[PDB]
């Protein structure tokens, strides 16, 4: 920290004390975040953060160097051919992916056999010239369960048809049980300081995003306050996806918010179920047909 314009010894302590302890937040910072962090100025705020942006090179990019910024996402397989196809490959980093759909349709089937994917390393599609091993070894996912429908005897049996071990998965899977929309959104909050403690997060997922916040604000008068935490909570998951160059997974029962990939599924034919991607920033609407078993997602 010491290295940003500005920032002597001192200073740096209340940066990091205040949780700003890479460059990346403090150049994507807002001059009222750090202004507020009392002993920092605001001509001292604007200079560390012009300061970060420099160092992390900021500005306006062309031509080939488009390209690179693309490249740094990497994608998680769903363990399903014809999803990861509509999927243009997996579940992708830096984004926001929701998978809506009925009662039983398996949006939380589909959360945990990403916790077990993630410890499948040749379950991470990526270009090692812009994505290092190292950037993605060791992987923890975190679970915020806010059904409590979170069941570690799916993990194991799921862990265990992938030829993968269960206990493992476990040992990196964080699980956070949730009983209203404010412990929801903190601990999605708090995720940043598990990833500060040395923990490599690189899958979030929410089950479910919108239960909480339709019990709570069941009367359609004060949908104002809704939306307004919602929005909140998905700009936060949204820049943590980004910053820290992690896939977010999401559920929603349906039988309006931000998701930058959506999905609805629905049942077929006894083991069978249907996806149908419906919004995405570079596909096609589609659908993808798969099953869930005893091994969890296949086809
Ligand atoms: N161990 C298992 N073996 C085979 N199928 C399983 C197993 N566990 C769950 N399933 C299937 O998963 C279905 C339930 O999927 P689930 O992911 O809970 O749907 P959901 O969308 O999350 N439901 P809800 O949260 O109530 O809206 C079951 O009814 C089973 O058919
Ligand atoms: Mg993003
Ligand atoms: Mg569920």
């Amino acid at each position: 920290l010491t290295d940003l314009p500005g920032v002597g010894p001192s200073t740096a302590e209340k940066l990091v004390e205040a949780g700003y302890i890479d460059f990346m937040k403090i150049a994507t910072a807002t001059v009222g975040e750090l202004t507020d962090i009392e002993g920092i100025s605001e001509k001292a705020a604007a200079k560390m953060i012009m300061g970060a942006r420099d160092l992390c090179d900021l500005g306006f990019k062309s031509g080939i160097d488009l390209l690179k910024q693309r490249s740094t996402v990497w994608k998680l397989s769903t363990s399903s051919s014809e999803l990861d196809s509509v999927l243009g490959g997996g579940l992708e980093s830096q984004s926001v992916t929701e998978f809506a759909g009925v009662f039983g349709s398996g949006k939380t089937q589909i959360m945990h056999q990403s916790c077990v994917n993630l410890q499948n390393p040749e379950f991470l599609f990526y270009d090692e010239e812009a994505v290092s091993k190292g950037e993605v070894a060791q992987p923890k996912a975190v679970y915020i369960d806010t059904e409590g429908t979170f069941r570690p005897e799916r993990i194991m049996q799921m862990a265990e048809h992938a030829g993968i071990d269960g206990q493992t998965v476990l040992d990196n899977t964080f699980v956070a049980r949730a009983y209203n929309s404010d412990m929801q959104m903190l601990f999605a909050e708090k995720i940043e300081d598990l990833i500060q403690e040395g923990n490599n997060i690189k899958l979030v997922v929410i089950d479910s995003l919108t239960s909480t916040f339709r019990n709570e604000y069941t009367g359609r008068g004060k949908l104002a306050e809704r939306q307004q935490k919602l929005g909140r909570h998905m700009a936060t998951l949204n820049k943590l996806a980004d910053l820290f160059n992690c896939v977010v997974l999401v559920t929603n029962q349906v039988s309006g918010h931000a998701a930058t990939f959506r999905f609805f599924v629905r049942k077929g034919k006894g083991d069978k179920r249907v996806a149908k991607l419906y919004d995405s920033p570079h596909l096609p609407d589609a659908e993808a047909i798969f099953r869930i078993t005893e091994k969890g997602i296949q086809d």
